[PDB]
């Protein structure tokens, strides 16, 4: 059978925690009042949730409002409970308010809005010093969310919201957030094809917070390198494949082998053999302005197929690349 694993860090939190902390089952949803709130525009559509802008006429104030879709009661206390536990952190979005919304007949949750720079403005204008701004500002969220025993399991460009007139950045959309209980095997099916971790790809259902870390070097890789998304599969199958010709076949068996993991055999086909290659092989004159070595080498020690090699949150925001930033 597998080999169990641990995470290296936060090992402990939710055990030592009181039960009430992490058993969103048995959360009691505290109801605000639904007419407070005015919508006034639709946002989006995702798989789980349609998102609206309106208006708190409480205190008159802008609002996002996410009415979910039917879920399970599970789902929708896990996020909630998440959201109320994470309130107040570095760089969390900010759960206002929840009320039963009367048409859909769910919960709409209700948080502070971000003025939103859209990705496509913000991927093609920020600059070296803005990355590096923003993945340390990412980082404490990260680092927040994981000491308090959850993961956050779909860290991608759309759920990091920046307004870069105030250089203010919110993580959002914890809906596939989850508490990290030493030992719990998890769904694989969690995160975007682009970010899903080596270890989903594979089927190890024993991970941790570290998944949060590789879903973090994809988006640093697409963002230094102008290549968005980085690793572009076409499938799960493929995004391994895609993976491995940039960190090598060989690494990649050491890593199954280290958990005693068996690849699908689909893989015999289309898999091959791959050397493991060097970053600056990525490096063009129309990215160079964002690559410096200490680049490299941070995203290096982010994307490792053994998710227990990975920096740790923490170990990332102590990396040499951070240091032209300016802390507060
Ligand atoms: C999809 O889950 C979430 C989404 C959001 C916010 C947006 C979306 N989608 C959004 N779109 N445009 C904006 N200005 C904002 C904000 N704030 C906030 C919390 C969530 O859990």
């Amino acid at each position: 059978g597998p080999v169990p694993s641990r995470a290296r860090v936060y090992t402990d939190v939710n055990t030592h925690r009181p039960r009430e902390y992490w058993d969103y089952e048995s959360h009691v949803v505290e109801w605000g009042n639904q007419d407070d709130y005015q919508l006034v525009r639709k946002l989006g559509r995702g798989k789980y949730s349609e998102v609206f802008e309106a208006i708190n006429i409480t205190n008159n104030e802008k609002v996002v409002v996410k009415i979910l879709k039917p879920v399970k009661k599970k789902k929708i206390k896990r996020e909630i409970k998440i959201l109320e536990n994470l309130r107040g952190g570095p760089n969390i979005i900010t759960l206002a308010d929840i009320v039963k919304d009367p048409v859909s007949r769910t919960p709409a949750l209700v948080f502070e809005h971000v003025n939103n720079t859209d990705f496509k403005q913000l991927y093609q204008t920020l600059t070296d010093y803005d990355i590096r701004f923003y993945m340390y500002e990412i980082l404490k969220a990260l680092d927040y969310c994981h000491s308090m025993g959850i993961m956050h399991r779909d860290v991608k460009p759309h759920n990091v919201m920046i307004d870069h007139e105030h250089r203010k950045l919110r993580l959002i959309d914890w809906g596939l957030a989850e508490f990290y209980h030493p030992g719990q095997e998890y769904n694989v099916r969690v995160a975007s094809r682009y970010f899903k971790g080596p270890e989903l790809l594979v089927d190890y259902q024993m991970y941790d917070y570290s998944l949060d870390m590789w879903s973090l070097g994809c988006m640093l890789a697409s963002m230094i390198f102008r290549k968005e998304p980085f690793f572009h599969g076409h499938d799960n199958y493929d995004q391994l494949v895609r993976i491995a010709k940039v960190l090598g076949t060989e690494d990649l068996y050491d890593y199954i082998d280290k958990y005693n993991i068996e690849l699908d055999p689909r893989f015999n086909d289309i898999l091959g053999r791959h050397s493991r290659k060097r970053w600056e092989r990525f490096v063009h004159s129309e990215n160079q302005h964002l690559v410096s070595p200490e680049a490299l080498d941070f995203l290096d020690k982010l994307l490792r197929y053994d998710h227990q090699s990975r920096l740790t949150a923490r170990e990332a925001m102590e990396h040499p690349y951070f240091y032209t930033v300016v802390k507060d």
